[PDB]
């Protein structure tokens, strides 16, 4: 009885920030899927609804955040993958094999604790299916993953005959960046618009918003992006992200021990001069960063956009002990604080 | 081995509301397994295959119809896709992976094709029609067995029965003018669909835009109209693999009942068809109302049964609880 979903989501809290809806997704498969170990198939139930998860975001919105500060909070073994090096056929890419030897490493090979491990991948539409232009990275991985994922034993050397390991008990959670998923579904959604007076006026953007138009999602819009229903007809479940809120963003420069506040902070204090950051330049910063369109991830560019001055002339500056960062020198047109002495 | 008779009321147990189909695979499956059992050596030699085509709306049941039937038949079955130049060779070798790379075996399974409907009028368009004319006839296709030899096994495709699903559009409006009546548009004209599908020939097909080769090889022809509202509620309480008895077995480890009140289920009707997609989109409803009850359910203590009413569905209220 060691997870207790209303407790694993606390734990996120302290390392994710933004997504509310999507750690109650998690909880609640996570705790389903060692439920359903606990009593294997034993219960009157008959052909149980399998247990995987399906996450959809956009950048920086912290798919990758999540499957690592998981593996942290919990005990059983956890593996970060990627579907880009994969290929078929043992080409000289990568096998999918791989991944299972690598779960061993960090289970020093337990096939009792391996099958109840996780399973994490990235990246997952570049196996897209395209047109043919020998395509290898495609239809082909997603079958070996299909198989896999489906429940079947797989060969692998014991410490480099082979072993067999289960996978049906294993879980996958198959997560990465769709581009041009909300193209498709505002072909369904919208369904045209009116030109007279009575119409519903449509101004240029009023549904352009990942949030409202990813929770309306289905399996068969997938389809048209490439993946196999087959490959989605075994995750059942689906968790969709929306973009970082200005305020959350100002959380994850104060809060977080990593956050970029404090690692400038201490750059600056081993070559013996203080820093501060008021809380009138933090929501400055926000107004910029969604601007960009890029998340948390292109946050950085508008620190150093604006420090850049500042640190060049920093080391040659003498007698300074302490930089102070006004709101006006993110908009522009001014020049930061310093002290002497 | 068994009788129309006796798959009928097999596939009764897990599908409803859907008379006519059951008649129409039964009798098929039937005499296509005794070629197998007796082939050319009687007087009726090259005995010709008769391959099944489903007409029905999406999640009208047409997957279960063929996935349900493999299960009861001990027999290998896959599914394919009418999405999927030629790209005809994958369906070969999907179907040895359940066979465990088996000739005979293979060669007396079923496949399955969704949205027939959606190539018909390129060669991922009206290119793909022109291909399977040979497959759905029989034929010989090269697969790699257990992938490696240097060689490939020869599997016949005279023996594999096709069953082309999918969801024809705008069907209802050719029909009309051809049969019942010329209206629509005038004042005396004449301004549910299913009946007009039972009388439905291979003529209007044409005009569809499906080849008229294509046609000939499914003489067979299936009418899944729709699902009545009732119906969803008996798809959910009739058979035993239903989502109500999964997650009612799901907390009887846990030891809390579990109820759900008529009441409650006819929302779900509505919300499935105002989505116009079927019984595939039924989970969307159940696992995002019981997302907040199971979050909280095992921090919650002292509790043994929980009742789910129709505004629990809307999100308005929270689900009664008893202690
Ligand atoms: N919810 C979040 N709260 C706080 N910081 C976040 C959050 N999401 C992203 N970040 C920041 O962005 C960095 C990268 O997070 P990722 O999980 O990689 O984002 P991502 O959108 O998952 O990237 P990809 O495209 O999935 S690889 C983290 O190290 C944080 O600094
Ligand atoms: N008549 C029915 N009885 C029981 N379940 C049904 C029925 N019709 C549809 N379903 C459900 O729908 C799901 C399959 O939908 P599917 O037939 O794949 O939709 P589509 O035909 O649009 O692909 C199954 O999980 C099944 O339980």
């Amino acid at each position: 009885a060691l997870p207790t979903p209303h407790e694993i989501r606390n734990h996120l809290d302290d390392y994710v920030i933004g997504q509310e809806q999507a750690k109650k997704v998690l909880a609640v498969a996570v705790y389903n899927h060692y439920k359903r170990l606990r009593n294997g198939d034993t219960s009157n139930g008959v052909e149980l609804g399998k247990s995987n998860i399906l996450l959809i975001g956009p950048t920086g919105s912290g798919k990758t955040l999540l499957a690592e500060t998981l593996a942290r909070l919990l005990d059983v073994p956890f593996t970060m993958a990627d579907a880009t090096t994969l290929t078929e056929a043992g080409y000289v890419g990568e096998d999918v094999e791989n991944i299972i030897q690598k779960l061993l490493q960090k289970s020093d090979y337990d096939v009792q604790k391996a099958q109840r491990g996780i399973v994490y991948i990235d990246q997952i539409d570049k196996i897209s299916r395209k047109s043919d232009n020998r395509d290898v990275s495609g239809e082909g991985v997603q079958q070996a993953l299909l198989k896999l994922i489906e429940g079947t034993v797989a060969a692998v050397p014991p410490q480099g005959e082979f072993l067999q390991v289960d996978t049906s008990k294993i879980l996958f959670i198959c997560g990465g960046a769709f581009a041009g998923l909300d193209k498709v579904i505002s072909h369904r959604v919208e369904t045209g618009s009116g030109i007279g007076f009575g119409a519903t006026v449509k101004a240029k953007s009023d549904k352009a918003s990942e949030g409202e138009l990813l929770a309306q999602v289905e399996p068969e819009d997938l389809i048209k992006f490439g993946l196999i229903p087959e490959f989605i007809g075994r995750l059942p479940v689906v968790a969709t992200l929306n973009e970082l809120s200005e305020e959350a963003l100002i959380q994850i420069l104060k809060e977080p021990k990593n956050a970029l506040t404090k690692q400038y902070q201490a750059l600056f204090n081993l070559e013996g001069v203080d820093l501060e950051f008021r809380d009138e330049a933090l929501d400055a910063i926000a107004k910029k960063a969604m601007a960009r369109k890029t998340g948390a991830r292109g946050l950085r560019s508008i620190v150093e956009a604006a420090l850049l001055d500042t640190m060049y002339d920093l080391p040659s500056m003498e007698d300074v002990e302490k930089v102070v960062i006004d709101e006006s020198v993110i908009d522009g047109q001014s020049e930061p604080l310093l002290i002497y002495g």
